[PDB]
């Protein structure tokens, strides 16, 4: 239920980090 639990999950490495 957060921006990246619903979008970064997608994502395939939203977060610049590791």
């Amino acid at each position: 239920s957060y921006q990246w639990q619903i979008f970064y999950r997608s994502l395939d490495g939203s977060g610049a980090k590791e």
